[PDB]
């Protein structure tokens, strides 16, 4: 038994940017009051991680980073009353405190505790729990999942059901629930309806999944890697277009293909002009168009404001809309349930100590979700 | 009497961008088969008109322009249905020809017969009905209404009461039915809110009616022109800030103010850096903007996409999201049902001949809606 005392475990730290994450020895501290220690089990390789190797996100270095992953419990600070240990649980890297503005709105989701916007790189109460080297590391998104061990703040953890299988539903805690959601709680695809996706990796194909879940009737899914089509395909686009087969750029082919522009069009990649062929593809007097892909840090887009004057809807959305410890418990009921399969996004199982290799597999275009066990 | 023969009349002509209106004699020819010609009673001076003579607005010139006013038909081309000699209608600058994806959709207004979004300013058939000194004058939004007579087709006409004031009612051809329309019907303010509205001309004094009527709790009125705000205040704001007596830049002023951003916002001027302002302005995690002013033609903004990814929705209408030839009726029947009053945006009353007096009071600060009477 380790509570109550510090516990000494492997974590990959990123001392610096396009750097190899190091795997190295941590300590970890015991939870304070209201915080929670949590023994990894599984966690998956997310684009936005990438992003803080390549400095596309910024966030406070050295940092361990990872987001989407499920483990137990291990020991409860003072005062947590919404887990237990011996729990089955998910971090979230968006919190719900349940007391703020957005909390308390029927639509937000983007609680005002987040560690996004302005990232400290901490816990709530603005320090860390992990040392490496005598070096104290920073948090990331306060969640910090790719460490054997780690601790989160109680508005950032949520319970779930005791019998999930954790290597498969640590995508609950990101990429699936963020696809998902960004189709049917964001955009609210209606069934009859034509989507196009830009971006076909787990997010967009969680998006996917989203869309032909509301019965959209066709799903475009726009990729420049061919040989993600196949899996597109498989989980419910009617058909894919690569940019690069065409002469004319792609916001008129789909234009053409639609008819005048899709219901529906999602950016789900993170590039600033990706975005606004995104908006533009969509019909112009009724056309919703979503943003899910994370932007080069501090960098604008240039678009012409008569693009939405027409009727166009423009909207963004972080973990697809939904409030994040309400709605994973019950994601992981419905996948229990067999309402949506998660399999199709899993394509490579590593043990933890290859992190660098299951990035690898993300950067050459191979893989769509590695999950790392530990 | 005029059945069937060209009229001779006096018209407005712009012969060239940024001079004054040219009172002409015209030749006006008959209506062709789905057209209608209308004697005018009352046009109002709407800043599109304005910008037409700025070059702003790109449109074919020479041009009769004018879009918000009412009339009576004088004679109806071969198979008009809608509307008989003797009718008061109020001409359609965004049409409604039924039969198209945008008319069949049960959202969107912008008809794909409009001529706004590459302005061809001909009547539908491709030609001019108008003709001074032997030469063609183009047509303006299908509507051209700076004429004693018109034709319009038979998708841009709604017949109206019998007994409404004509000269009130012109401006729900544009001006009103616009603004409203983007606070009820687009932006849809909820009870309770906080609304921010850029401009306080016309269209903006609408957009405070409908958030008013919408039951928005606080709606801060935003004008660089400290004397529209009194109006502003009548029609229903609770408070009017100019950004010119602060130091620091008005989304800081705008979201200390509503504590951390406004629920609902409208750009209603035209300008660039307000469009991106009034987005900022609203709540980061759920609120919504929405664009009404027209830009400048071919000039593109630059934004952040984090403003949007955070949860904000950013959207643009015409002509308030109405259905143009199904609303403009029931929102005649509705202010003779006194649901709205139209007058405090009538500030001078002039007749035709003073149109440049009338357009020099718009640019000067000093009206909100000059009518001009016929
Ligand atoms: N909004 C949110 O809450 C949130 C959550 C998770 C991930 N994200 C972001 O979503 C985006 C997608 O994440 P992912 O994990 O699915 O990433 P990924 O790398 O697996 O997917 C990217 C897909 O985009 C394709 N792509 C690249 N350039 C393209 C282009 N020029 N045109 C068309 N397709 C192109 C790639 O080939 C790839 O298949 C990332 O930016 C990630 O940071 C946002
Ligand atoms: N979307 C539509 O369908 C549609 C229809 C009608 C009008 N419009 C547009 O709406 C806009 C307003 O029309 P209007 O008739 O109400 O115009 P207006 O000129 O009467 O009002 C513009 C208002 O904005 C104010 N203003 C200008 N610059 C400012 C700034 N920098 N910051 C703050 N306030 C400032 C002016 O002082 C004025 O009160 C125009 O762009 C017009 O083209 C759009
Ligand atoms: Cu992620
Ligand atoms: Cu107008
Ligand atoms: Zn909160
Ligand atoms: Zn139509």
């Amino acid at each position: 038994s380790t509570a109550g005392k510090v516990i000494k475990c492997k974590a990959a730290v990123l001392w610096e940017e396009k750097k190899p994450f190091s795997i190295e020895e941590v300590e970890v501290a015991p939870p304070k009051a209201h915080e929670v220690r949590i023994k990894m089990v599984a966690t998956g390789i997310c684009r936005s991680d990438d992003h803080v190797v390549s400095g596309t996100l910024v966030t406070p270095l050295p940092v361990i980073a990872g987001h989407e992953a499920a483990g137990i419990v291990e020991s409860i600070g003072e005062g947590v009353t919404t887990v237990r240990p011996g729990d089955k649980v998910i971090p979230l890297f968006t919190p719900q405190c349940g007391k703020c503005r957005v909390c308390k709105h029927p639509e937000g989701n983007f609680c005002l505790k987040n560690d996004l916007s302005m990232p400290r790189g901490t816990m709530q109460d603005g320090t860390s729990r992990f040392t490496c080297r005598g070096k104290p590391i920073h948090h990331f998104l306060g969640t910090s999942t790719f460490s054997q061990y780690t601790v989160v703040d109680e508005i950032s953890v949520a319970k779930i059901d005791a019998a999930s299988p954790l290597e498969k539903v640590c995508l609950i805690g990101c990429g699936f629930s963020t696809g998902y959601g960004s189709a049917v709680k964001v955009a609210k695809v209606t069934q009859g309806s034509t989507c196009a996706v830009f971006g076909l990796g787990g997010v967009g194909l969680s998006v996917i999944m989203g869309c032909k879940a509301a019965g959209a009737a066709r799903i475009i899914g726009v990729d420049i890697n061919k040989d993600k089509f196949a899996k597109a395909k498989e989980v419910g686009a009617t058909e894919c277009v690569n940019p690069q087969d065409y002469k004319k750029p792609i916001q008129e082919v789909l234009t053409e293909m639609s008819n005048g522009g899709v219901d529906f069009s999602f950016e789900v990649i993170g590039r600033l002009d990706t975005m606004v062929t995104a908006l533009s593809c969509c019909q112009e007097a009724y056309g919703v168009s979503v943003i899910v892909g994370v932007p080069p840090d501090s960098q604008n887009l240039s678009m012409n404001p008569m693009l939405l004057l027409s009727g166009r809807t423009w909207k963004g959305a972080i973990f697809g809309g939904f409030k994040s410890k309400d709605s994973v418990p019950k994601l992981v009921a419905d996948f229990m349930a067999k309402k949506f399969a998660l399999d199709p996004l899993i394509t490579h199982v590593l043990p933890f100590e290859k992190i660098n290799e299951g990035f690898d597999l993300l950067r050459s275009g191979e893989s769509i979700r590695t999950i790392l066990t530990f």
